């Protein structure tokens, strides 16, 4: 068992899963003095169907928003891929505070609040739950959200966590294009490294992108206002579910601009 908490966090994750001290882990801070621009990365090509959306869940150490990813409605192209991969998610990570709450940080800067969204290989693999452990099984967005206006685009999410306020609870989260949550620019950073929480498999090529999105402290207390207990029991609120940063070991971050 595992989470953010004193016993089961992100500074105990190795004892039960060694590769948590490995050489492709995520996230990482990404510095701009030492990024590599490179000039055959393709622009990043999202195109998503609304219909694909699927249902929300509490799942204790966060929430998630689940696709349909039986075919390739919503898919990403472009990029460092010559494959097609399929969405099958996303979700976000906050902290304690407004000071930090992003998993990357950029040249030392913490964000607070990331937002991701994962695809898995489709033209390699069957089944997320093959393509999950795979070097290049996943493909993950990660967006840094920065405290300041309210974010309009973010209604429809936070709306919805009242149906699943406890651990476990789930409802339908149905016609979302999460393209729309994307920054306007495209830029972005990419390097090889991992799942940010257990089983942290090295499996994920991370596209983060340059240009933040915005979220308002009060959008913020949303999140942290999902509870991490089961229905009846002490209200226990979800504080934060980001990872320290991780050694880069070697691993050079390209940039696409
Ligand atoms: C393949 O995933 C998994 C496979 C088996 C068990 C848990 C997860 N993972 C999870 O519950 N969240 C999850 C986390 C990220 S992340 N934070 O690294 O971008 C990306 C995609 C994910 O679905
Ligand atoms: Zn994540």
């Amino acid at each position: 068992d595992w989470g953010y908490d004193d016993k089961n966090g992100p500074e105990q994750w190795s004892k039960l899963y060694p590769i948590a001290n490995g050489n492709n882990q995520s996230p990482v801070d990404i510095k701009t003095s030492e990024t590599k621009h490179d000039t055959s990365l393709k622009p990043i090509s999202v195109s998503y169907n609304p219909a694909t959306a699927k249902e929300i869940i509490n799942v204790g150490h966060s929430f998630h928003v689940n696709f349909e990813d039986n075919d390739n409605r919503s898919v990403l192209k472009g990029g460092p891929f010559s494959d097609s991969y399929r969405l099958f998610q996303f979700h976000f990570h906050w902290g304690s505070t407004n000071e930090h709450g992003s998993e990357h940080t950029v040249d030392g800067v913490k964000y607070s609040a990331e937002l991701h969204v994962a695809h898995w290989n489709s033209a390699k693999y069957s089944s997320l739950a093959e393509a999950a452990s795979k070097a290049d099984g996943l493909a993950v967005i990660g967006v840094l959200m920065k405290v300041g206006e309210a974010n309009p685009k973010l209604q429809k999410v936070l709306d919805a966590l009242q149906a699943i306020k406890t651990k476990g609870k789930r409802a339908p989260f149905t016609n979302f294009d999460p393209s729309t949550l994307l920054p306007s620019s495209l830029d972005f950073w990419t390097y090889p490294g991992s799942l940010t929480h257990p089983p942290l498999y090295e499996s994920v090529t991370w596209i983060i992108c340059k240009e933040s999105i915005s979220v308002s402290s009060e959008q913020l207390a949303q999140f942290r206002s999902l509870l991490s207990n089961v229905e009846g029991d002490n209200a226990v609120p979800m504080q934060h579910n980001n990872r320290p940063t991780q050694p880069l070991k070697g691993r050079t971050v390209r940039a696409s601009f």
